[PDB]
Formats: C-alpha cells, sequence, structure tokens
C-alpha cells in the first residue's frame, strides 16, 4: 500500500503546514500582547502612586488647618491673659491711691498758717 | 471769742477746700476709668469674635475631613478594581492561548483511520 | 471500480467535514476570546476614567481646603487690625486727656481764693 | 506786712507738693500702660508672623499639589495610549486571521482543493494499477 501511505504524509503536510501559519500569528500576537500588557502594569502602578501623592498632600494640608488652629488658639489666650493683667495691676495701683497725703500736707499748711496769727 | 471764731473759720475754710480739691481729682479719676471700661469691653468683644472664627474654621475642615475620607474610600477601591482587571485579561489571553496549544496537542487520528477505512475498502 | 469510486467520494467527504469542522473549533475559540477581551477592554476603559473623576474631585476637595485658608488668614487680618486699632485709640485718648488735666493742675484757683479767704479774715 | 509774705510763700510751696503728688502718681499709671502696650503689640508681632508663616506653607503645599497634578494627568494619557496600542494588536491579530482563513477558502488554491487534487491524484493511481 506504498501509493496509500505516500500520498497519506502529502495530506497531513497540507494540514499542518496551514495549521503551522496559523500558530506563528498566535505566537506574535501572544508575544506582542503580554510584552505591552507588562509595561501597562508598570505604568498601572505609577498612576497609583500618583494618586498616593495627592492623596498625601491633603492630608498634609489637614494638618496645617489644625495647626492654624492650635496657633490662633494660642495667641489669643496670650493677649487676654496680658489684658486681665494690666486690668489687675491699675486694680492694685487704685488701691496704693495720697488723697489723704493730700489733707496731710493741708494740715501742715494750716499749721503754719495758725501760727503767723 | 473773737479768736475762736476765727480759729474755726479757717478749719473751716480748710475742710471746704479740702473737698474740692479732692472732688476735682474724683472726677478726673472717674473719666480715666470711663476710657479704660470702654476700651476692655472693645477688646473682648474682639477676642469674641475671633474665637467664633475659629470654630467656624474647625467646623469647615472637619466637614472636609469627612468628604475627604469618603472621595479616599472610593478613589481606592476603583484603584484596586483596574488592577483586579488587569489580572481578568491576562489570565483570559494565557487561557485562549493554551487552548490552541491543546488543540494542536490533540489535533489526525481520524484522518488515517479514514484512509484507512478507504484502502481496506479499495482490497 | 465504480464501487472504489463511491467508496472514494464517501472518503472525500468525510475528510472535508473533518478539517472544516476542526476549523469551526478554531474561530469559535478565537471568536469568544475577541469577545471578552473586548468586553473587559470597553470596561477597564470607564473604569480608568472613573479615576480621574475621584482625582479630579480632590483637586477640588484641594482647592476647597486653601479657600478655606484664604478666608481665615484675611478674617484672622481683619481681627488683627481692628484690635490694634482699638488699643491705639485707647493710648491716643489717654493723650487727649492728659492734656485736659493740665487744667486740674483748677487746684490753683482753689488755692487762691483760700489764701484770700484766710488773709482777709485775719488783715 | 511779713505776714502777707509768709501766707503767699507757705501756700506756694504747699501747692507744688499737692502737684508732685499728683504728678507722681500719674507717671506711675503711665509706666504702666506702657509696658502694657509693649507686651500687647509683642504679641501682634508674633501673630504677624504666624499668619505669614501659615500662608508660606499652604503656598508651598499648592505648588506641590499643581505640579503632581500635572504628572498625573500625563499618567492618563499614559494609560489610554496603552489602550489604543492594545486594540490595535488585537485588531490586527483578527484582521491577519480572517486573510488567512480566505486564503485557505480559495475554490482554486484553498486547502480543500490541494486536499480533493492528492485524493484525485491517489484515485487515478489506483484505477491504473489495477488495469
Amino acid at each position: 500500500k506504498a501509493s496509500f501511505k505516500a500520498s497519506n504524509q502529502k495530506i497531513e503536510q497540507i494540514w499542518k503546514t496551514q495549521q503551522e501559519e496559523i500558530q506563528k500569528l498566535n505566537n506574535e500576537y501572544s508575544q506582542q500582547f503580554m510584552n505591552v500588557l507588562q509595561q501597562w502594569e508598570l505604568d498601572i502602578q505609577k498612576f497609583e502612586e500618583q494618586g498616593e501623592k495627592l492623596s498625601n498632600l491633603f492630608r498634609q494640608q489637614q494638618k496645617i488647618f489644625q495647626q492654624s488652629r492650635i496657633v490662633q488658639s494660642q495667641r489669643m489666650k496670650a493677649i487676654k491673659q496680658i489684658h486681665e493683667q494690666f486690668i489687675k495691676s491699675l486694680e492694685d495701683v487704685e488701691k496704693n491711691n495720697t488723697q489723704s497725703e493730700l489733707k496731710k500736707e493741708m494740715a501742715m499748711l494750716q499749721k503754719k498758717v495758725m501760727m503767723e496769727t
């Protein structure tokens, strides 16, 4: 059956060369596909790390917010004191005060006047 | 009696002009207190409003922190799904490729089986 | 002779269908992969553009925060100007009172008249 | 004659002692208000610095955000650049495959035609080997 076997191989050749074509096309695709898919995962990473940076820039601006608050609150309190003391310390000045030291200078002047009469 | 009249008169004269001089001072020092009273109130009323300012600043910022908690939690999920689709297609592709790979490995046994039927039928 | 042409043609029919089947088995694979692929890609596209919307959302939360800061600064500035002025007007108005008080030391009038009284009442 | 001289000069000295009393008191008050003015103004100068330090920080943080926002937007350009890139590759894949199929279907030079030919070529060979 040599005639049958010779034409049996000539058919499979027809087949497999055809199928070889389709496979070379799939290899080329895959290779190309996976290459670009790989660098795409890299860029996808940076794009999330840039999502990070912005989201950190806000939390930073949040901290500023509270620091200013505290600062504001510390300044107002320092002023209030300074003022409360000033007021206290004038109240002590009023207690230190003279209208009798006036009576004394007046009394003396009275003595002086009586004498010379 | 004459002398004792004049003693009394000057003592009187001095008392009265004591009260005068002391009222003079009293009136000024009270003018002064009015200025300082008016001052510290004005003063206090601005410290009062600086404190309202600070609280309305707090509340406005407390509300941003909550809004940012929201947008961040969504943005984080949005970020997780993008890596998930990433895993999904790499898999769809790798599968499609093994299937075509396995298809080739399986590929032919019916061709020879037909030739053998045919040859047997030609015999 | 005539039979073998008949079996030959039947054999060619089975071969043809064998080839056509597998060919159609490949292209079902190619079509189901390329349909999946497209479905995800379109999806992932939307889920990419959704990240931007969340990102543009944050730069608006950012500019809002910045806007809050400009107003607290302006107000703080305006408050400090109010207070510096109240204090300045205070100080000034003490200076003003101190001038009117060089009139008071009035005491010299009291002391004159007292003298005159005492003088006349012993001379 | 000497009496009248004694009462004048006694009143004057008594008068400048009264005035001096009032004077000292007023200087004492003045010194307080001075100090308080200093302490006050000191806290105003700090508060003024605090304002401008807050502003400088937030002005810097906003530029960092400007820059990082551009850097972000370029990264979306990159993303959709990979989209098109991948879409093309797959599309050209499918084109390549339909071309391969169209060529494998040519009635004259397809793969069935090459099959039939060799089949007929076997048949002709088998029937002359009998005759």
